């Protein structure tokens, strides 16, 4: 077999190259967020949580990668720190894209309530509480859920470890079950699941609020010609009637000049079919058609692009999510055939490496879909990069 060194040359260059890129292009996030005020809101917080996640990635995780990728012998709990480190970041990761989910469902469902609720004091509690916890779960091992009591004793005398010592390697010191029934199904998938709904009922939200948009308009459309061609007064102040509220509805959901307009005029009409003038209350409802071409209109085509932005925002959030999944998914699935299938050979190292590295270009990926994606965070790269280094 081709001496190990090779192979570990070209691991650790494709690690050091990730780790260059995941800080660099992070710290341009955070920097992004600093200095343009329309970035500092409470969804571009747990963006920058995120990416100090990621940059910790370059920092710490990689080196450690790098480190316990050869073995060296250590004390087994200082080892377990080395080798579980990286779980803490990526619960960090979690946790931040699980509440910018619930942000965005809370900023779609009662935005008028958004703001009373959801601030930048209660977000930084919330973002301290999740490391925190993120922490207690990526170090469990620590606590005694690992196998420092069962050292492989034939690497430990061929490594040369003293001892007391492990070689430190991943899979002999941190426990396969707590990675796939702890870490994975319980910390990862559930949390993943969870996120796939509230980015559904997202999406179910907005077209829910776009379709009574459009009901209520065609309401008002549909009641006009009826009025057009109605004949008994009655007929005039049903439709009449069905436009009030639909307009009232529409109200909730200058205009409210627009509006008054509207239902003033839909009383005045009203009021004199009930008298039984029906030939002047359809006078008096073929007025509404200028109030509807100059206010109404106008503000349900810019209701209907404030949803549209924030369903394209939603969506790209979401696809920070798929990519997530897409990165870690193989090392979970790799960790269930090794714990699930005692009889299949174990996945081959060049497999497991490959899975480690997809796991950490992970922390490169997001700043691409920011500056794709989001306007915003696109230019003020933009003014960063041309002012501050050319
Ligand atoms: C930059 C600062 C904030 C963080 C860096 C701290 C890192 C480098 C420190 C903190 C704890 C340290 C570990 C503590 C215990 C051991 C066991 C020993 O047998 C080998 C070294 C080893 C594994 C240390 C490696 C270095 C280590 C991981
Ligand atoms: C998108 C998410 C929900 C998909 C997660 C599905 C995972 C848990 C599934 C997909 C493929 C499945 C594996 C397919 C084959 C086997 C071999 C069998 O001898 C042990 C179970 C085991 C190892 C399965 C474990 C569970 C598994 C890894
Ligand atoms: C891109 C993501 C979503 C899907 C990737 C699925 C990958 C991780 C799956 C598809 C085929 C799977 C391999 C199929 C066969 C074996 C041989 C067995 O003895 C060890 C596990 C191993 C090596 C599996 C590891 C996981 C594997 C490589
Ligand atoms: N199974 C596993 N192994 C490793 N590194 C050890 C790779 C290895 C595996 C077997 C072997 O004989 C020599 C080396 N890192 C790992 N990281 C993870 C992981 C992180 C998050 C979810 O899974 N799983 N995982
Ligand atoms: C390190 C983490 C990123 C630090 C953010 C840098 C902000 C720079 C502000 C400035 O250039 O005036
Ligand atoms: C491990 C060491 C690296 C960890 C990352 C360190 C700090 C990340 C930057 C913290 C956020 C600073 C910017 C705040 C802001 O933009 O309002
Ligand atoms: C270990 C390295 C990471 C540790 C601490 C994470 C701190 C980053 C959180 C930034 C908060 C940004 C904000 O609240 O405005
Ligand atoms: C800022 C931090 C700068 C220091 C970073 C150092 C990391 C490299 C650690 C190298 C350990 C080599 C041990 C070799 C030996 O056993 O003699
Ligand atoms: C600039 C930074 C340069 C980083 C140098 C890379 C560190 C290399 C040391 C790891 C060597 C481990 C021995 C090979 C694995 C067996
Ligand atoms: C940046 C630092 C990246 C690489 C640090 C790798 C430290 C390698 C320690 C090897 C110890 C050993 O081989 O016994
Ligand atoms: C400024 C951020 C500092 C970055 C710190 C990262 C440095 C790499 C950390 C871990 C490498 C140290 C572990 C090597 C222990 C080998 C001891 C031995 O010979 O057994
Ligand atoms: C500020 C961050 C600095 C935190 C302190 C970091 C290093 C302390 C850990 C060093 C302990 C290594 C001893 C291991 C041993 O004796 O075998
Ligand atoms: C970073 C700051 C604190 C790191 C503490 C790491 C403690 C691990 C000690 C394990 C051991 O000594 O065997
Ligand atoms: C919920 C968040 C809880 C945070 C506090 C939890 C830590 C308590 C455990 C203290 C560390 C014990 C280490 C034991 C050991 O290293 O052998
Ligand atoms: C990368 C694309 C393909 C990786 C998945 C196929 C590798 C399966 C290897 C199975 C084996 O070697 O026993
Ligand atoms: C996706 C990014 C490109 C990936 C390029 C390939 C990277 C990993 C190949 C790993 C090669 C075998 C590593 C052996 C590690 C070892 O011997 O300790
Ligand atoms: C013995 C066979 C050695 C390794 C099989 C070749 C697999 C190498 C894949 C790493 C390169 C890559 O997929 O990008
Ligand atoms: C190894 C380094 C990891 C590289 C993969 C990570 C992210 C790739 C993003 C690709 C974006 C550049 C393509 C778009 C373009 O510039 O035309
Ligand atoms: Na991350």
């Amino acid at each position: 077999g081709a001496p190990p060194i090779m192979g570990s040359s070209v691991y650790i260059t494709v690690e050091l190259a990730i780790a260059v890129l995941a800080i660099l292009g992070n710290v341009l996030v955070c920097w992004a967020v600093w200095l343009n005020s329309n970035l500092q809101n409470v969804t571009n917080y747990f963006v920058v949580s995120l990416a100090a996640a990621d940059i910790a990635v370059g920092v710490l995780a990689i080196p450690f990668a790098i480190t316990i990728s050869t073995g060296f012998c250590a004390a087994c709990h200082g080892c377990l720190f080395i080798a579980c480190f990286v779980l803490v970041l990526t619960q960090s990761s979690i946790f931040s894209l699980l509440a910018i989910a619930i942000d965005r469902y809370i900023a779609i469902r009662i935005p008028l309530r958004y703001n009373g609720l959801v601030t930048g004091t209660r977000a930084k509690g919330i973002i301290a509480i999740c490391w925190v916890l993120s922490f207690a779960i990526g170090l469990t091992p620590m606590l005694g859920w690992n196998n420092c009591g069962q050292p492989k004793e034939g690497k430990q005398h061929s490594q040369g470890c003293g001892e007391g010592q492990v070689a430190c390697l991943f899979e002999d010191v941190v426990p396969m079950n707590y990675m796939v029934y702890f870490n994975f199904f319980a910390c990862v998938l559930v949390p993943l699941l969870l996120m796939l709904g509230v980015y559904l009922r997202i999406f179910l939200a907005a077209r829910r609020q776009l379709a009574d948009l459009e009901d209520n308009w065609e309401t008002l459309n549909d009641n006009l010609k009826v009025i057009e061609k109605a004949d008994n007064a009655a007929q005039v102040k049903d439709a009449l009637t069905k436009m009030r509220a639909a307009a009232l509805d529409a109200q909730k959901a200058d205009f409210r000049h627009g509006f008054d307009i509207l239902v003033g005029q839909i009383d005045d009409a009203l009021k004199l079919a009930n008298e039984g003038k029906v030939k002047e209350a359809q006078a008096a409802a073929e007025q509404l058609k200028t109030t509807r071409n100059a206010y109404i209109q106008k503000y349900l085509e810019r209701a209907r692009s404030t949803l549209q932005k924030e369903v394209h925002a939603a969506k790209s959030l979401a696809i920070i999510v798929g990519l997530f999944a897409l990165c870690w998914l193989p090392l979970h699935i790799i960790n269930c055939f090794t714990f699930f299938c005692p009889d299949c050979s174990h996945a081959p190292l060049w497999l497991m490496y490959l899975a480690i590295v997809l796991s950490h270009t992970n922390s490169v990926v997001n700043p691409f879909i920011y500056a794709y994606r989001i306007r915003e965070f696109r230019q003020t790269f933009r003014k960063i990069i041309r002012s501050h280094v050319l």
